């Protein structure tokens, strides 16, 4: 017994509380924060920004996107075209946002009826997402 316990050389207990990040959405300073409290895994082939579960996903949006309106929706359609995934869409208010953010938010709802929780910066999200992930982990 004067020995020491193993150093988890293969903890098959990852399916517990883990978050996925698109290989591309890796070149972000945010994905780093997550590695400050929660575990993060990179997956090459995923479109979403952060995958919490197999039915829940999280996409980041910013005023810049609002300006488009026509084109970015297609990406959202690919999600609803799936099965029954209820993720969350984050929006970063800048300028033309709050101004025309309501017009889009209206349709997006009747269109996807998903969840939209605006923020203000990149931290709010990293803080809004993690703060949520830390709550789920718990029993």
């Amino acid at each position: 017994m004067e020995k020491n316990p193993p150093d988890d050389t293969g903890p098959v207990h990852v399916p517990l509380g883990h978050i996925v990040a698109n290989e591309k959405w890796r070149g972000s300073q945010l994905a780093q924060e997550m590695q400050g409290k929660i575990k993060l895994i990179f997956e090459d082939g995923l479109t979403p920004d952060f995958y919490l579960s197999n039915r829940c996903c999280i996409l980041y949006v910013t005023e810049a996107d609002l300006v488009a309106g026509n084109g970015y929706r297609k990406r959202l359609v690919r999600v609803r075209n799936s099965n029954n995934l209820k993720g969350i869409v984050v929006v970063e208010k800048t300028r033309m946002s709050e101004q025309y953010f309501p017009a889009l938010q209206k349709f997006t709802v009747l269109d996807l009826g998903m969840v939209l929780l605006p923020v203000a910066s990149q931290m709010e999200a990293s803080c809004l997402v993690i703060q949520l992930v830390q709550e789920q982990t718990k029993e």
